[PDB]
């Protein structure tokens, strides 16, 4: 196996990845701290500290195909492009978002935000009230929510409501593609779960690094890949991601 | 141009691509609808012919000369025959001669068993999203006849009442956050669901031509020339299993 | 010309030609015919027929000062569009009239109006049955009383059918947008892809000429101006146009 | 003879909503488009002759002799005075104007009156308005501008939709902050509870036969002893009303 | 030494804005305002009585520190919003009303035309009292410009209700926008409870300007130098005009 | 960079200076009854003081590759400035801290409150005495929790104090600058005229020093990372602020 | 010193270049004469680091001679004895080390004869290793485990394998025993150490020094220290057994 390495994807969607500030590293894994915040009532509501540590997982996608033709027509070029690197980078947000944590896959930032405080809404209060207290609970931490991880289908929803008036609220289908959100970013991915959002100041809250910049590599050797005239292309990224205030961040699920 | 485009046709919803061969091998994730556990996924040694498809509509036999004048009747009137037309083999296909193996051909049986009592004319696609996901994967969006839309999305109950029916969402094109494609190559009570967004992409090989003839069969005929924009194309499918096809019960 | 609304030229395809008179095949499709559903074609000829705006005022005064240019340019220039979408909107193709879109448009399934609905739904009928021709809607045409209601229409349900009276403004109906005009005789409402249903080719630009002798100028000492277009309409596929009008 | 300098209100006014225009001759004619409230059909335009005049605008206003053309705040009480008033005044003649003598024929006066026949029950002055965009519409012209006074334009500025909703938005620069897209000209001018709309970029049109100049007097009446030289700021200029239909004026019957 | 410009707050229109502008070059100017009679429908004409206008002289003084002048970022920030904002305060004092009288200026009110209590009714609401003002303004064919009154006053003006919450056509918002009937509102605390004035100061009266607001610095010099260590000030010349007093109104809010 | 919220630091007038100290006069005005309403001066100075952000943390990571810049360059400076309000907002006079806003206001006049008051009627009259400094108010201070409730407030009928739950996004009320943060403490507000009646002079731009030699961070594989800045704030006339609180 | 290098001399050493390390562990399957095969499971290993500390003064220290031998004579020696704890103890969170206790296996009691004593148990362990099909390299006690086995008497007033002429230094079954403090009296460890698992040291001993620490500068007064970066990994966890005397 050899490198026809370097072509790159490029999406009309805004990534998580996007959302989360970026920082390359050197090394296999690194050693951070996590500001505990206590949502500590009135007084010595000071931020605890802990002594964490992330590691530098990787994420991979690969799919196979025919030498001969493939290797012959330009047909690889744009394989890769709209095949492999735009679910790569799709798959990428499964980590990001839903991440497990655990083998070779990454802490996730729902497995770890805050779970939402349906104290907070009360009677009558529409699914844009909820979101209007969820931005709230993302203060109590000293930091200013960043963006909006909604899932496509109940972003439609929220995205044209009227108001008991024949005000429509946002402005959308105008503004409702993606864009923003009272001035928020939002970030409609599929990952994101049905019912569940979630929200936070990704700005300043968490951080992500790269160890190694995604690439691709086929083997006309794999799993008998070879008499079935068949190589196998895969490319894939290291990469750490860690979580300095959880608090930042909340996740919720609308009044079903 | 063709920006009649006031809806996204298959070829935007599909992943685009481009070759240099007349034809391409590809291994077909034979996703097994398997149990809990293996439950594998088996691959199959298949492959993609290439097609040329193209629209004509024969026209008189003077226009000729206005240049400009002829001009974007062709971008214009004439793609859309061309693209629309193109769609078609897209969405179904023979699979045999010219015909390109549409999504149709391979699509999967939609289960029936999922079917209750007992479900709104739209449940049943709600079922198959769902019917999708038992190939690990997601849902790009949903295909059904224009016709079709109207009545889920102009729909109420028993009082006055739309559900996720407005004529905005007509105007959307769009339902449970799902890209709707409304295309009349589809005959009417038929949808079509999946992952299109990586289940399958399509190969460019040569892009759209003009070619017109006076000579050729009707144009002397119909006594006008006949225009012809060329066209060529190869689908592919990677996981036939996130593609579900079917009827509504009637 | 103008600055406000939209002028049915925009949504009519265009370009331009040297002969006077052109020739095209129609796409006359068998549209509803459960059994083989095809086209069939129907070699037609476009006429170019010139139209033109008259305006009258004096000459004398007027070939000496400057501004009467910037009158024309930006004023009665714009003249000429209103009477221009008249033709294309409709006219009797007889004479230097065109065939106007209502005149060969098809009429409106009256089986759809369902009990329940309201002038607001009838055009979403109109939207469907304009699929019937392959084709998909692209733009509206009313006139400004109808589509006043049509906006600032509430209901039963105490609010707005489309978000506040804003609607009027900037013409957008359902991501479809909409020109009200007088072309647009009241009740009456037309619908379709205009966009690739019908192309516009414009021979000469727009020219002007002055005279006292004209009509009845001599007695008014108002010299007359006028613009002549020389343009023509042709249809490809009519079935594409929907014409019809409201219940009440 | 005055050195010379040009003015300019801090927003914009009427004499912004007509087509601009000029002439070298001391009047000219035109042609009326009588365009009737038909019915549905012969809903033709009947045409009238008619005729424009140039009509002279001048501010005047005095100040000591020896103490005035010493002393650069000459100009300061020019372009901040009478220019000022100038072109304040003009407005007037613009929008209320009487057309005897020296006066403009007036917009409002040849303006098409309003259709009360056209409100229904619960509506508020942004319906009005509204009801009076489209009236525009009848004469074959598009609403151009809308000219309300200050003091009923802020009401219209802060208005709650049955709920705290703002319409038209929060209070900005209100004027600024024109109404459906549509500017907004709230000047002294227009009467208090009136209001004036219609297609003004077609409507009507403006020529301007002279341009803002300024003379001096010390001559003039008994001033000669009170040594109290006259300024006087003149201008010739003529309205122009084509489509009178184009326009509408209304009131908010309270 | 030479200045660029002022800058104050800006969170509100002071007098000087609200009056028309001007510039003056000689130490003193003639002028002419017609006496506008309230006379009665016929020779309501206006006579025309000749006046002079004296070029006074205002200082503005705020200490400085002997250190922050010797440096120019240390000293420049303070200065700018400092100079302006200074100044509005101080110049209104004479603009405003002032005997006009040694180095004072010709107050508004001080030529200000009484209100016309005959105009009051059995109990006209706090706020009717001011819409007769505008009225009255009528008695020289002059359009009311804006308006100024003690800040407190405002306050009760705003907020207002009838036998319900109902803040009346005014409210909180409308205080914040400082402009009530459409006409400007200049809230400076120059003017006392009970003590208003409107009219069409846009061109009932013009200020001209003599001179731009220098700096000077001393140690010695005035009843601080003594206090020390270091001393700063605003020496400006303008020039208020009236030339229909008939076109200002002044009254008092009794009650 | 980018915060998204205002900080008071761009509530209150900047400049900068050279020196370890500087002096002024505060114009100790009196809420003096109508005559001698005149202020008095007091002969105050302000002492430059020294303020920081520290974080601990594995060089590991510190020292093995340039993203540390990455960190400290758009994340951490956006922690200084936010432990910036809290000396500013309200810090003890004593120690390094500075003049906090608070700890230099002037208490509130009670007897504005009037059975019937919501919490909005009473910042509202806050704004009052502000004008008692004979300056106006230019923005206000609370609690984030209490903007919350503060913005999409409503009463009987069913409308919003500012007409919509967004009031909250573009922090404003009444047009004036408001300012949630976590350093004012809830049920505490704190208002006047920021913009005239206290200023800030720098005295060095945001600095960073890496020392693993304190304290323990040594036998422990760690680091302390700490950007110190130099300023000082002065009150001219402390009177221009309010503070109190509500019911809770 | 021990001469014994502690638990250190008995795991396979190395060297690396990264903070942690994803070696294959191989959970072996006693399991049954059949499929006795051995899993595979993708494991990690963190690198953490620990040091030894030692308060000292300066005039009696800056001296060339006095401070290049206090430390490499008894300070390196020193640290030997304080990781040898994370080795055999360790925990798994925080700055701990994964202990070989941690993954180590239950010992069979199922071979204690009717009637032995301490020393036979071990053996029993011994055996219990080969099982992992790997050969037992170390063994390791707590010194009074060790005291009492080396003075166990048959009633025959007599040591048992033990004399104090015939003896020599830590060794049993042929075996080191290296008795340390660090681990639990009781409970016991034996298993081949040699390819049981094997530590990575990501640099060499390293020694620094500070005088601005704590209340020395005061106390004028210094702190020398060792720091070392390191880390262990575990291949067979069948290969390590440990036991606890139920007697």
């Amino acid at each position: 196996m050899q490198i026809p390495g370097i072509i790159m994807p490029g999406l009309r969607r805004l990534t998580i990845r996007d959302l989360l500030a970026q920082g390359r590293t050197s090394s296999n894994a690194l050693e951070y701290v996590r500001e505990e915040v206590f949502t500590n009532n009135a007084p010595e509501s000071d931020i605890t500290f802990s002594k964490q540590t992330a590691n530098v997982k990787t994420i991979a996608h690969w799919v196979q195909a025919s030498r001969q033709v493939m290797d012959d027509a330009p047909m690889l070029q744009s394989y890769i492009n709209n095949r492999l690197m735009y679910g790569l980078a799709l798959k990428e947000e499964g980590q990001l978002l839903n991440g497990d944590g655990t083998g070779d896959n990454l802490e996730g930032l729902n497995k770890v935000a805050t779970a939402y405080d349906t104290s907070l809404n009360a009677t009558g209060d529409t699914r844009a009230d909820i979101i209007a207290h969820a931005i709230y609970q993302v203060t109590e931490s000293e930091f200013s929510a960043s963006g909006i991880v909604l899932n496509p289908r109940d972003w439609h929803n929220i995205a044209l409501l009227k108001d008991n008036e024949g005000r429509y609220i946002f402005g959308g289908p105008q503004a409702f593609t993606s864009n923003i959100m009272w001035g928020l970013p939002v970030v409609p991915t599929k990952a994101q779960a049905a019912g569940t959002f979630t929200v936070g100041g990704f700005d300043m809250a968490s951080q992500v690094w790269d160890r190694m910049d995604a690439t691709v590599e086929v083997s006309r050797e794999d799993r008998d890949n070879f008499v079935k005239n068949m190589l196998t292309i895969l490319c894939e990224e290291r990469l750490a991601l860690a979580h300095y205030r959880p608090t930042a961040i909340i996740k919720g699920t609308f009044s079903s």
